């Protein structure tokens, strides 16, 4: 019915309005479509940031340092955010994207099984370095946005080298919104302390039908944006494609 000439237009002009650089890719089958108003980002390297929780807690359960139920109580140390400063479980980590938790979760797993368990998945440059508490923020582990929606694929359909039961675990996480009839899982990440920022939306949609739309927003974040802005921007084109 529409052109993918207004497609294209629409979906640029969503970056376009919020005054930002970035791309979405999506995958329908095994076909990689590349949408935003920096096309050529598409293929560069970038901290995942918090992206990264969710293979942080794909390796963690596998691996036993870690239960679905298990309370990851508070030090009571001042938090940046607030909404930190409390007792949770990785699952309300997940939707918080509460760092301090993924962080004991990584020293619980420990650099050495953290380097094998990475290279063994084959994510991003796979580089995690020395420092096993802030390697996906920093760097020196970076991945593109065709390989985040790559790794979104294989979890959405279960194609990581985990137990199934590890990756349904991790998914039930992952849930962010319902919309027409149709299911959105996915984790933001936000690189603040890289210069310049990056910002992500990783996941799928489950459809009433069974598909699953996998996709990958990426895009600068500039001091003083909304965070929310990645999931508007996402929610936009992916209704502008009739995905949801
Ligand atoms: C919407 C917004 O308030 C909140 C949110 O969500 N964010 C995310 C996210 O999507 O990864 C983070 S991560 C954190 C920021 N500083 C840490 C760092 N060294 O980069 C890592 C914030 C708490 C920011």
């Amino acid at each position: 019915h529409i052109s993918s000439q207004q497609h294209e237009k629409a979906i640029k002009s969503y970056f376009d309005e919020a005054q930002t650089q970035g791309v979405i890719i999506i995958k329908e089958g095994k076909n990689l479509s590349t949408y935003g108003n920096a096309l050529a980002r598409a293929n560069k390297e970038y901290v995942p940031a918090s992206t990264f929780d969710m293979l942080n807690a794909l390796i963690g359960l596998e691996n036993h340092k870690a239960t679905t139920n298990e309370i990851f109580k508070w030090d009571g140390k001042k938090r940046t955010y607030p909404m930190w400063e409390k007792d949770m479980t990785l699952g309300e980590a997940m939707a918080l994207s509460a760092v301090p938790v993924y962080q004991e979760l990584a020293r619980r797993t420990g650099l050495e099984l953290m380097q094998k368990e990475v290279k063994r998945v084959n994510f991003g440059n796979t580089n995690i370095g020395t420092q096993v508490d802030n390697f996906w923020l920093v760097g020196p582990l970076k991945i593109t946005p065709v390989q985040e929606v790559n790794f979104a694929d294989d979890l959405a359909h279960n194609r990581l080298p985990f137990k199934l039961e590890t990756q349904e675990e991790v998914k039930k996480m992952l849930l962010i919104k319902e919309v027409n009839g149709s299911k959105i899982y996915a984790k933001s990440g936000w690189g603040m302390g890289v210069t310049p920022q990056v910002g992500w939306l990783t996941g799928w949609v489950e459809q009433a039908n069974g598909k699953k739309i996998p996709f990958s927003l990426n895009l600068e974040m500039k001091e003083g944006m909304s965070g929310s802005i990645r999931n508007e921007i996402t929610y936009k084109s992916l209704e502008n494609l009739g995905i949801i």
